[PDB]
């Protein structure tokens, strides 16, 4: 499993705060932005 984004692209920057979010929101981030949010 590679990490890096899979996301449209501007949903990881424009919710790249929101990786830390406990909610769904953050879920998603974490996967449709393995990298934005760090998970390398």
């Amino acid at each position: 499993a590679a990490c890096s984004d899979r996301a449209h692209g501007h949903i990881c920057e424009s919710f790249k705060s929101f990786c830390k979010d406990s909610g769904r929101n953050g879920v998603k981030l974490r996967a449709n932005c393995k990298k934005t949010c760090g998970l390398c």
